């Protein structure tokens, strides 16, 4: 694998979004990973509807604003045959009736791949696939109030994750210096323009390699 990767500058990643007061992290992670794989396929980056996922993917096992899984979102898109654009089906930060309209679908998937639960496997996937959906243990105040630097929380769990996010790259600080570049869905004011540098190769810190996956398209 390369020493560093960043998909943000290669056209794979939409601007940072804000989930607001709704437990829809999993929807933002899933749309991020699908945005990247659709771009890989078509060369067009189109922002996708989290609301469509919150409203419609109940049958696949999601719980709307209470929470969900990225793989259940990718399954919904597969079962549904499509997913509406963000423009056509805007984000409301609350769960309402399914209003999917296939006329406005701009994305599809044919399944998903679960990555082996090792940071080396996650690194290879990020290097060769594009942005990867992952779950992390974000349930500490150090994460809530993160501003900058390489995040390392001594009380983090590698097995109990609570927050879906998107790995867009990795690198190292040339000046415990490796990191994953992680896109959050808490707006641009949080962290570094809405991104966090998560400790890399420090024993699967916060479980970043424990629930990694991407959609196939
Ligand atoms: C956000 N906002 C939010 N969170 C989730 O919705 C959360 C994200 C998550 C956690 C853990 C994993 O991988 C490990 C699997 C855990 C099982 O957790 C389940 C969740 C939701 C439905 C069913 C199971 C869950 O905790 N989801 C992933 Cl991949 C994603 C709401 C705070």
């Amino acid at each position: 694998a390369p020493r560093s990767v960043d998909w943000r500058e290669k056209g794979y990643v939409t601007p940072v979004k804000n989930q607001g007061q709704c437990g829809s992290c999993w929807a933002f992670s899933a749309t991020g990973a699908l945005e990247g794989q659709m771009f890989r396929k078509t060369g067009r980056l189109i922002s996708l509807s989290e609301q469509n996922l919150v409203d419609c993917s109940g049958p696949q096992g999601n719980e709307g604003c209470n929470g969900g899984l990225m793989d259940y979102a990718f399954q919904y898109v597969q079962d549904n045959g499509g997913l509406d654009s963000e423009e056509s089906y805007p984000y409301e930060a609350t769960e309402e009736s399914c209003k999917y309209n296939p006329k406005y679908s701009v994305a599809n998937d044919t399944g998903f791949v679960d990555i082996p639960k090792q940071e080396k496997a996650l690194m290879k996937a990020v290097a060769t696939v594009g942005p990867i959906s992952v779950a992390i243990d974000a349930g500490h105040e150090s994460f809530l109030f993160y501003k900058e630097g390489i995040y390392f929380e001594p009380d983090c769990s590698s097995e109990d994750m609570d927050h879906g996010v998107l790995v867009v790259g990795y690198g190292f600080e040339s000046t415990n210096n490796k990191y994953w570049l992680v896109k959050n869905s808490w707006g641009e004011e949080w962290g570094m323009g809405g991104y966090v540098k998560m400790a890399k190769d420090r024993r699967n810190h916060c479980g970043i390699a424990s629930a990694a996956s991407y959609p196939t398209v």
